[PDB]
Parts: C-alpha cells; sequence; structure tokens
C-alpha cells in the first residue's frame, strides 16, 4: 500500500524536513521560538533529531529513561546536530495487570505511535531517536518511524536485573505467584512480603523472554536497534554509552538517507520472525509486529508467523519456559551472539539493511560468537522444540485465526465440554466457588476482544487460578482477548471474530463439546453448522461497556487480533 499519512520535505541536504522552518524568511515566526528556546544562527542550519522517550516515574521500566535521554541528547550535539528531547505516555502491565486499567494497556502502543508521529510531523524534525522501555512503548515507537518514514533509530532501555536475597532469586513473575502460593499454604505471608520486597531491584523491562525483551530483540534482528541493544541491561554503563553514540549514528543514517522503509521490509521482518521463534518469544509479538508491518505499507498474515514457526526450531532455555533470564544473554554474548548462530545456520537473510548503515551480516562477521560451554542457546540437533512455540489456530470457533504457545508437552488434542464466561471476573468467581466444575471442561472467557473488553486485556488470574486448583493439564483455555501465561496445558488467545462482532465464540452455550486439534489446526464445535447459524439469527452485540473517552475511541477505530489491532485504516 501506498502510505499517506505526514509531510513530505520541500537531496544531499541533511535537514531535509526542518529547513521548511529554518530557511524561509517567511518562517521568521518559528525561527524567533527556535532562537528563543538557545539555537543560534549556525545551530539553524544543522539536522534537528526528536528524541522520543516514555520516562516516567512510577513504573521500573520507565523511570531511567529521562537519564538516558539526557545522554541521548549529549550525542547529538556531539554529532553536530541539534537534539530536540520529547516524552510520550506508557503504562505499566505488571501495576494493572489484575485490574480494569489492563483494558488501557494495548492501546497505549497505538496512542505512542499517533504521538511520536504528531511531534515529529508538527516540529519538522529531520530525524528520531526513541527510547521506549516497557512492553508496549517499543513497536509504537517503530509504528511512528514507519509513518514517518524518516531516518530513525530504537534505543531500548534495557532488561531489568534478577531481585536477589538471602541466596534466591525473584522476579516480577515471583510476585504475581506470590499471592497463589500464599493461599495453597506453600509459603507464610513473611515469605509472601519478602518475595515483594526482592522482586523488581532496580529500573528496567521485565527480565525474561516476556513481550518487552522479545519485541527488543525482534527489533534488534529487524536492524531498527543498533547491536547489542536489546541485550545490555538497563542499569549497565554500556546502556549508557549506546545512548551517547546513537547521534553519532544517526547522522550517518542521514548521509545515507537510509530511512525505516528501507530498513523494514520483508526479509528484515522475517528476521525479526526468526528470533521470535528461537528465543521462545510471546505471542503478543504476532500483534506488534502485524502492526509494524502496515506501518510501513507491507503485508503480514497470521499465516506468515505459521510459515516462520515451522521453518524455526526454539533454541533459548529462557524464562517463562526456560531457566535463564536475559541478564545471562549479555553474558554469553548477547544478542548479536544469538542472531550470529542463527545466521550461520541459514535462518536469516544476512543482506537487510540495519541502523548501523551496514547489513546485518556486516554487523555479525564483527561480534564475539556464543562463549564456548554455554548450556543457554541449544544447538540445532538437539532443539527444545523442533519448531516455534506459536501456533496458529482455526477452526470452527476461530475461523479468522487466534494464536497458542505450544511446548509440545501438552499432547495434540483435548476435547470438553464448554464453560463458558462473559468476563473475566464471572470466571474467577466460578472457579472459587466451585473449582472441580472445571475439571475436564474447555473454559472459554469471552467478551474481552479489543472492542469487548474494551481494549483487549491480557490475563494472568485465570492460568494461575486454574494451576491453584490443580487442574494444569486437565481443562482447557480459550479467549477473544489475551492470556499471559502457561498452564502447562491448552492456552489461546486472539480468537477471531471477538464475540462482541458475532464471531462463533459468542454463540458457544455450556456444554458444548469443544475438540482442539493442534496437527489440523483447528479449534471445533460438536454442534452443527446450521445451529450454530441458527444461534448467530437470534444473537444481537451486547453494549459497549464505554461511550466516552480514549477506549470509545479505540472501539471506533481498532481492527481484529488477527490484523494485529491496528486503529489507522
Ligand atoms: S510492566 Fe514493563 S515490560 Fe513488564
Ligand atoms: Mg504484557
Amino acid at each position: 500500500q501506498s502510505v499517506t499519512a505526514d509531510p513530505s520535505p520541500p537531496t544531499n541536504k541533511l535537514n531535509k524536513y526542518s529547513s521548511r522552518i529554518t530557511e524561509p524568511k517567511s518562517q521568521g515566526g518559528s525561527q524567533a521560538i527556535l532562537h528563543g528556546v538557545g539555537l543560534s544562527d549556525d545551530d539553524l542550519l544543522k539536522p534537528q533529531i526528536g528524541i522520543s522517550s516514555v520516562w516516567y516515574e512510577g513504573n521500573t521500566c520507565n523511570m531511567h529513561l529521562l537519564k538516558l535521554s539526557e545522554a541521548v541528547k549529549e550525542g547529538v550535539e556531539n554529532a553536530g546536530m541539534v537534539g530536540f528531547r520529547f516524552n510520550t505516555i506508557g503504562v505499566s502491565d505488571a501495576i494493572s495487570m489484575g485490574t480494569r486499567g489492563m483494558c488501557f494497556s494495548l492501546q497505549s502502543r497505538d496512542l505512542i505511535a499517533d504521538s511520536i508521529e504528531t511531534v515529529m510531523s508538527a516540529q519538522w524534525y529531520d530525524g528520531n531517536i526513541s527510547i521506549p522501555g516497557c512492553d508496549k512503548n517499543m513497536p509504537g515507537t517503530i509504528m511512528a518511524m514507519g509513518r514517518l518514514n524518516r531516518p530513525g533509530i530504537m534505543v531500548y532501555g534495557g532488561t531489568i536485573k534478577p531481585g536477589h536475597f538471602q541466596d534466591k532469586t525473584y522476579d516480577i513473575v515471583s510476585a504475581f505467584q506470590s499471592y497463589g502460593e500464599f493461599v495453597s499454604g506453600s509459603i507464610s505471608d513473611e515469605q509472601r512480603k519478602t518475595v515483594l520486597h526482592h522482586s523488581c531491584p532496580g529500573a528496567g523491562a521485565c527480565g525474561g523472554m516476556y513481550t518487552a525483551n522479545t519485541m527488543a530483540s525482534a527489533i534488534e534482528a529487524m536492524g531498527m536497534s543498533l547491536p547489542y541493544s536489546s541485550s545490555i541491561p538497563a542499569e549497565d554503563p554500556l546502556k549508557l554509552d549506546e545512548c551517547r553514540l546513537a547521534g553519532k549514528y544517526l547522522l550517518e543514517l542521514l548521509k545515507m538517507d537510509l530511512k525505516p522503509r528501507d530498513i523494514i521490509t520483508p526479509k528484515s521482518l522475517r528476521n525479526a520472525m526468526v528470533s521470535v521463534m528461537a528465543l521462545g518469544g510471546s505471542t503478543n509479538a504476532v500483534l506488534h509486529l502485524i502492526a509494524i508491518a502496515r506501518s510501513v505499507g507491507l503485508e503480514l498474515t497470521l499465516d506468515d508467523f505459521q510459515k516462520v514457526s515451522d521453518a524455526v526450531p526454539f533454541l533459548a532455555d529462557l524464562k517463562p519456559s526456560g531457566k535463564y533470564v536475559m541478564e545471562d544473554i549479555h553474558k554469553i554474548g548477547g544478542t548479536p551472539a544469538v542472531l550470529r548462530y542463527l545466521l550461520e545456520l541459514g535462518l536469516m537473510d544476512g543482506d537487510c539493511m540495519t541502523v548501523t548503515g551496514q547489513t546485518l551480516a556486516q554487523n555479525l562477521e564483527n561480534v564475539p560468537s556464543l562463549t564456548e560451554g554455554q548450556e543457554i542457546i541449544r544447538p540445532l540437533s538437539n532443539p527444545i522444540k523442533e519448531t516455534g512455540h506459536i501456533q496458529i489456530l482455526r477452526g470452527d470457533l476461530a475461523p479468522d485465526g487466534s494464536v497458542a504457545k505450544i511446548t509440545g508437552k501438552e499432547g495434540l488434542y483435548f476435547s470438553g465440554p464448554a464453560l463458558v464466561f462473559e468476563g473475566e471476573e464471572s470466571m474467577l468467581a466460578a472457579i472459587s466457588a466451585d473449582p472441580m466444575s472445571f475439571k475436564g471442561t474447555v473454559v472459554v472467557i469471552r467478551g474481552e476482544g479489543p472492542k469487548g473488553g474494551p481494549g483487549m486485556p491480557e490475563m494472568l488470574t485465570p492460568t494461575s487460578a486454574i494451576m491453584g486448583a490443580g487442574l494444569g493439564k486437565e481443562c482447557a483455555l480459550l479467549t477473544d482477548g489475551r492470556f499471559s501465561g502457561g498452564s502447562h496445558g491448552f492456552v489461546v488467545g486472539h480468537i477471531c471474530p471477538e464475540a462482541q462482532e458475532g464471531g462463533p465464540i459468542g454463540l458457544i452455550k455450556n456444554g458444548d463439546i469443544i475438540t482442539i486439534d493442534i496437527g489440523a489446526a483447528r479449534i471445533d464445535t460438536q454442534v452443527s453448522p446450521e445451529e450454530m447459524n441458527d444461534r448467530r439469527k437470534k444473537w444481537t452485540a451486547p453494549a459497549y461497556k464505554v461511550n466516552r473517552g480514549v477506549l470509545y475511541k479505540y472501539i471506533k477505530n481498532v481492527q481484529s487480533a488477527s490484523d494485529g489491532c491496528v486503529t489507522d485504516e
């Protein structure tokens, strides 16, 4: 598609956009403001870099990003350019998890994209350096870069370090699990409170291979971050050094005029996907990479993810699936060492251009390989799973697609009577009151999609409640929303069409025999197509849960999960 969104420049000029306001006499107003903010006449000749951080104080993932932003600005000035900082909003999935505040999470990606697009366009900045630090922030910044197509680099804020106390390790997942362990009797209240005080020891994104590190790693593999960006910890002095170098790299991108639509291509999108499959990355990457692909006028379907999943084995022994965390990847050569191995295996396209001004292959020629003896990244001949974790399922109940994380440890089939709930809350009340009624069932939590939720909330409490009741492998879990963790069993999200839109998931009744088949890739119902059609004629959409504000705008704008929940088409 031909993307028309933002202003064109008015060709070896480095100030292609800012010249619109710095050069003409008829933009004297603009120049007056710029003198006011501290620019000399000589400064007006230089390129202007929009430096977009997602700093805020109330989240560990984001509290350090103002300091990083200052270091990016200093490096832009050291590279002979003007650096102009601005800052957008973000939200904390870790804070808002288990609450209605989670309805505002996914849409913050799209709000972030709109924010950066807005400032870059209005202020006529020539290039962008973005400093996201948390889940949704990362793709939001890349989407903005794709829309604008101005030279850009994403500096990942970096991963949090695991907490340590009295020779035990903790992360955010320890803190989530602590409640269930207390209720079951596995730990005391004092041990519970100890976990909370030592789970998050400083700044940076959640530590394992959840969405932040998945997306950071993916975006490095896509060529839109500098080498090591995804693997250097937040509090590591090298992160600050990377910040101070971004300016030098971006200067070179302006000389080359190497733009996001030159770097983000079908092949580099594939490279990103390869990294998700190899590292055991989150199912959320499906939504985010589709959104990134659309931002540059390219197509990316659920089927494309299945093909890359089938082609690429799961190799990384990393949480949540495995043992180690993102800090351990840093110790054995970082993300470049991982990607170097995948390139040597023939799994990636080396000729894709990157933000270094060189190709992926060129970047990876000159990096140390995975440390001899390391046990984190398995060899090709002994993978953790022969294909990727990410599985696309269709069938009667998800005719437009759905996404699941499949380890290989759960078997190929599950069949059981449907147990249907109209939101998360009613599911949690039922399993609390009568846990044994869930045994052998296919649990359906519906009305939690993009429009129905609203906001397509991510839900953790259902899987942990199932685990806490001892029913992990003894029931399946289906939703039009999203789930956070694995149940050691069949857990499917992103079911399309969502129940709010009258998809078959909205027509399921209690007792319907639902059969999940992984080999066939189908979520089927024993109810006849005719009886499902009769139910469809009786069905009417429930009223929207909001009538005003940002979530009502989301309801009006958002596309399906199968289309990456894009809001601007
Ligand atoms: S709440 Fe920020 S990456 Fe988890
Ligand atoms: Mg999340």
